[PDB]
């Protein structure tokens, strides 16, 4: 659910998932998909992929189990669904640390209708 | 839709609607509601609550038309649905600003999780 991906993104990346991610960029918030504006944003774009993919649970609202180990998301669900969308929110989390070193403030509150319209997932 | 909704926000309340509203208490922004932290989180509380009344349309998809008079918000004649929606987004907006006095940054991303289970609305 949005409480697990939250919660990866603030121990990947140590930064406010809201703040930083909430709205950033065109793929990084509420709002739909769109050309990503950075590699930050792609990462956004990846994981909206990644839940436009899933069947069978809700990502935004269904739980799932995870663990914390070796400072390692550790995705504790056999079942596919809960599996899969920890495993997107897990490769977010980890995309969005990885790509904090161009992370910029300017994205944030992006205004949509400045956004190309995304490719097909 | 929430475009439409994050621009009444930003009219009423002067305040970008993301930042300060995206994630505040246990009732603006993501998911459900749970019990209210202050005024500000009870608006979204009630306005969580005013969407439930809706059948025939999407309240985070659907847009709807109104217009900024006299500095009022002002829905167009829509569809009932549509309307409804407009409206309650408009009592939102309007609630959210009328309780800017009380209005507490340390409710901003507020831990939901930790929220209590909301009353039946």
């Amino acid at each position: 659910s949005l409480f697990e991906l939250g919660k990866m993104i603030l121990q990947e990346t140590g930064k406010n998932p809201a703040k930083s991610y909430g709205a950033y960029g065109c793929n990084c918030g509420v709002l739909g998909r769109g050309k990503p504006k950075d590699a930050t944003d792609r990462c956004c774009y990846v994981h909206k992929c990644c839940y436009k993919k899933l069947t069978g649970c809700n990502p935004k609202k269904d739980r799932y189990s995870y663990s914390w180990k070796d400072k390692t998301i550790v995705c504790g669900e056999n079942n596919s669904c809960l599996k899969e969308l920890c495993e997107c929110d897990k490769a977010v989390a980890i995309c969005l640390r990885e790509n904090l070193n161009t992370y910029n403030k300017k994205y944030r509150y992006y205004l949509k209708p400045l956004c190309k319209k995304a490719d097909a997932c």
